[PDB]
């Protein structure tokens, strides 16, 4: 990774503040190879620098992240995985596996990191976005943003498989057994956001909140993680993020995966997630009235 | 950035299905620095990707694999920012020493959380933050006459990498770490923290037998088997163990204690101050402890 030459994503920090911001708003900010070795990266850049006492992570343009969109002669190669996609012989799923587990664990570096995260997330924060978003210390979210895992209904499975440990057994199944999004409103309800202001305060409320995150000492910030992260680790996350990664290279190989890939591949991605979601009268930025 | 090129404290080899690790500053016990836990996290990484090596084997040159520890500018990782932590008469910060070791331990559990399987071979001594790093495999194979343990439990460390008692339960770890004294690769292999221990002059030829019966398994079995097993083991509270050993080891360097044995190094140097630290418990150099 070249701090001069991101491509995914943006660096500053602001006082005590590094702002992470994806920097692909045409592409809904969505997840590319480099995705997690930038944010990775930078999240390790901003954990050693003295100055930086809070880490605050957001997406330009209509919302946070949509979700999913060097490596010759390894496993991790464009030829190895797209060999590793085709329907009419054996897959390996450990080949997945080592290119799945590799976003996820970019993503880790948000709850894994020294210093204390937040998430800002306007708009939607759907399918890979949430396992962006979810590893974070701290979610704050405007009221009518959508967030959910759409792609339970076909071709994934949440590869960071955090959705129980944010939500609790009723309400993880609520959304991952329909693929139902919630508002950011519920969010906060649920206890998925510590706060769902209006989208005209969100900015406002989320610079807030840094500036007090920020306003602390970093060796006190530092020891609050680390005691709570010792509860949060013992819940079994990262056996919930392996097995669910699995499962997830799993959903994008039977064959209901490969026939929502043809769909997309005859009338694009778009369109195949329209028809995914339209039966279910929540495509688009529609709620899904959970 | 670690240059393959040009690595510092180790090599790597590929031979047929084996990466071969093996630490390459035989004449300070391959003594740990600030590029050895960065060279053997990239080594492993890059083992973990190339689909041909079935798996990694760690050793080290010299007379032992490891007797322990020894672009920064502006940050918390700085020699300045470091050196200025450790002053005796001024309040110290943990979290800043946090920040240090937690990434020493980080590159070592490398061999632990990879997707293929690790061996270390121990010959000779594995002692004090060497035992950070071999804990940390998968499997260890230790020639029957080695020395292995924590004897800076006496002054000046607290294991970083947290597994005593992952690896050996709680009586035998606490019989090791009350005490600082070490066990034979014998007694390691009885204890079950080694899976064999052969003769010294026949360690290499076992260590390959192994290692050649590992690589003859298909890569997705073998990556199945490690993440099958490594949900029991990450279920113990390893990452916890992990943490808060790290704390107590950078207490352990700024205690009266820690900072008599510093101060004993610098004046004498550190073969003399462990002399110190050892000879009353009867177990200096290669000695045994007699556990």
């Amino acid at each position: 990774v070249d701090f001069d030459n991101l491509k995914t994503m943006t660096y500053e920090v602001t006082d005590r503040v590094a702002r992470i911001t994806f920097n692909r708003p045409e592409k809904g900010n969505a997840i590319v190879a480099d995705t997690p070795l930038e944010l990775s990266a930078l999240v390790e850049r901003a954990d050693l620098d003295p100055d930086v006492h809070v880490i605050l992570v957001s997406g330009r343009g209509e919302g946070f992240c949509a979700g999913f969109d060097p490596y010759e002669g390894t496993v991790l190669s464009g030829k190895t995985q797209a060999l590793n996609h085709l329907p009419d012989e054996p897959w390996d799923p450990m080949v997945d596996y080592q290119m799945m587990s590799r976003f996820v664990r970019g993503f880790a570096s948000l709850m894994h990191c020294d210093k204390p995260t937040v998430v800002k997330i306007h708009g939607y924060c759907v399918a890979g976005g949430t396992d962006i978003a979810l590893h974070a210390d701290q979610v704050i979210a405007a009221a009518d943003a959508k967030i959910g895992y759409p792609p339970m209904r076909v071709w994934g499975v949440p590869a960071a498989g955090l959705w129980a440990h944010r939500l609790g057994d009723q309400r993880a199944k609520r959304l991952l057994f329909t693929g139902d999004c919630i508002t950011g409103a519920q969010a906060a309800e649920w206890g998925l956001a510590v706060e769902a202001p209006d989208p005209a305060d969100l900015d406002a409320r989320t610079e807030r909140l840094v500036e007090r995150i920020a306003a602390m000492p970093v060796n006190q910030l530092i020891m609050a993680k680390l005691a709570c992260n010792t509860a949060l680790l013992n819940q079994g996350v990262a056996t919930s993020q392996m097995v669910s990664t699995v499962f997830d290279g799993i959903a994008r190989h039977t064959p209901e995966g490969h026939a929502f890939v043809a769909t997309a591949r005859e009338h694009g991605f778009r369109e195949a997630v329209r028809r995914r979601d339209e039966p279910m009268g929540d495509h688009g930025r529609r709620a899904s009235d959970v």
